[PDB]
């Protein structure tokens, strides 16, 4: 009974390209197999990308949900709930992606006659992944916006999708908010270069964002400044610019407002685009999630450069990620966030690396503002160490013989199904890391007995200024963890 109460579900992404880029669910009887595994070996759900660039293909409004209502049949047959990605970026030029799918091309053909659609470094350079957040809301795309685009969207899949809905096979719907489905800047691109633990760029030279900084910093009484330009490329070290060295621009006033601008794009970017989620799910048995990409090198210097120039605005002494839980407040959203398999001393010391602390700062600062918090492995592990870090994670403090814990993730998504998975060894070490997920106990079909009853989607709660949202970058001491979990796969 109590042990039950420290059930945390454990869902398995499918295979990039289950659907293909033409829209066909291509072998539904070798995935039907493997789920089946998945089912025995007690696994809750799966999670998977609903991609814009496979479903709105033909053109504006132009939806094609048939491949993907039956790969949803397929994962109800099978006994399995399912994560539903909106999926509004590219799969392809980011770690592990073997399959290529862009944005819809009709979306593509306008950036062709308006480069300024696109992420731009300072170079110039246009990425192509993800439409800019300075498009959200510009009327460009044959009479919509880019937020329109999202909005439009999730509402027909709500709507196509209503009888999954009701049954109850849908969890929860992520909602994508940028490359790799998350809420940040692609200033990590491995198609511009870039390589671990290059600090990154900053994304913010497209013509929308650029007149928008340079709109602020007039407000501001400082109409000269201009975006950073001493903030070296994507495989420098921070000690090398003039923008992240100690002393350096980063902690002027100029550099200072630069950052909170910056960062203030995503947090708005993400709010916007939450509230088109609420309206289109609202009333359907099912919650609301974003994620949020793990910036762990560099976590242990001064400047936090990465995590910057992904948009985090994180530092000792100020937080980068509590603002984005509070704003998730109000949209009674979950903050999935990841690298929970890592441990630093899996890092390269040059990097300086803090996945650990990282990942102990986020989960704390979600249940400091009172809001749900999941997580995912960053990089394919089959390893008793990767699956124990995630078990730690998952209950910091272990479990609770006298009933639930104060502390438990709400579920966790393991990165990925695939063949080696599946193979004797490696899938009998994963059947132990559900079972201790698990708290022990066997699969639990019915989530209200461990406290996960999902309720009709409420609408969103009101609006919450910035000022408000940037009080909670102030600093916390995050939630006390045990050195290593009370429920190891093995002995
Ligand atoms: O289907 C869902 C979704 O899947 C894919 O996106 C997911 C990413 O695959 C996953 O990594 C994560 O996104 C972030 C991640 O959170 C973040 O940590 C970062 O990953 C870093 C590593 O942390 C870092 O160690 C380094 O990895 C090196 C590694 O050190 C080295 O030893 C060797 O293994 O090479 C690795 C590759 O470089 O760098 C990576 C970054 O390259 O960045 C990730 C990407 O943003 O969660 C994503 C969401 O689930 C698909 O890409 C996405 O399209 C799908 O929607």
């Amino acid at each position: 009974s109590n042990m039950l109460l420290n059930y945390v579900p454990v869902y398995v992404m499918l295979p990039l390209g289950v659907v293909n880029v033409d829209n066909v669910f291509e072998d539904p009887d070798g995935l039907k197999e493997q789920l089946l595994q998945l089912r025995a070996a007690g696994v809750d759900g799966v999670m998977v990308d609903v991609w814009w660039g496979i479903i709105e293909l033909k053109g504006p409004k132009q939806y094609d949900w048939r491949a993907y209502r039956s790969l949803l049949q397929l994962v109800q047959e099978c006994g399995l709930t399912l994560q539903a990605i909106m999926s509004f970026h590219q799969c392809g030029g980011n770690v592990g992606d073997i399959v290529n799918i862009p944005i819809p091309q009709w979306v593509l053909d306008i950036g062709e006659s308006n480069h300024d659609i696109f992420y731009t470094n300072r170079s110039g350079t246009r990425n192509k992944e993800y439409l800019t957040v300075g498009v959200d809301n510009e009327p460009i795309f044959h009479g919509r916006t880019a937020i329109e685009i999202y909005s439009d969207y999730m509402k027909s899949f709500r709507e196509n999708m209503s009888d999954f809905l009701e049954s109850g096979l849908i969890i929860d719907i992520e909602v994508g908010l940028g490359p790799a489905g998350q809420l940040r800047y692609p200033s990590y691109p491995q198609s511009q270069g870039w390589e671990f633990p290059g600090i990154g760029e900053f994304q913010c030279y497209d013509k929308y964002l650029k007149a928008d900084f340079k709109a602020a910093v007039a407000r501001a009484g400082h109409p000269e400044w201009e975006l950073p330009d001493d903030a070296g490329k994507y495989n420098d070290v921070p000690e090398s610019t003039g923008f992240f060295k100690s002393n350096g621009t980063y902690v002027t006033e100029k550099g200072k407002f630069f950052l909170t601008w910056y960062s203030n794009k995503l947090l708005n970017h993400g709010d916007q685009i939450l509230d088109e989620a609420n309206k289109a799910f609202l009333g359907c048995k099912v919650k609301l999630a974003i994620k949020v990409s793990g910036i762990h090198w560099w976590y242990k210097v001064e400047n936090h450069a990465a995590e910057l120039t992904a948009g985090y605005y994180n530092l000792n002494d100020r937080d980068g990620y509590r603002p984005i839980a509070r704003m998730l407040s109000r949209h009674h959203a979950i903050l999935n966030f990841t690298c929970l398999e890592m441990r630093d001393s899996e890092q390269p010391s040059d990097a300086k690396s803090g996945p650990q602390e990282l990942v102990q700062q986020v989960l704390s600062g979600g249940w400091r503002e009172d809001i749900r918090v999941a997580g995912e492995n960053a990089l394919p592990r089959y390893d008793a160490t990767a699956y124990n870090q995630i078990i730690l994670n998952a209950r910091p403090q272990g479990v609770n013989n006298n009933g639930p814990p104060k502390l438990s993730m709400f579920g966790v998504t393991y990165l990925r199904l695939s063949d080696d998975l599946l193979q004797k060894s490696n899938f009998n070490i994963f059947k132990k890391f559900v079972l201790k997920m698990h708290a022990d106990q066997d699969y639990c079909a019915n989530p209200q007995k461990y406290n996960h009853a999902i309720t009709p989607l409420k609408p969103s709660a009101p609006k919450i200024p910035i000022e408000v949202l940037l009080e909670a970058t102030k600093p916390t001491l995050p939630f006390p963890w045990l050195p290593e979990t009370d429920m190891k796969v093995d002995g």
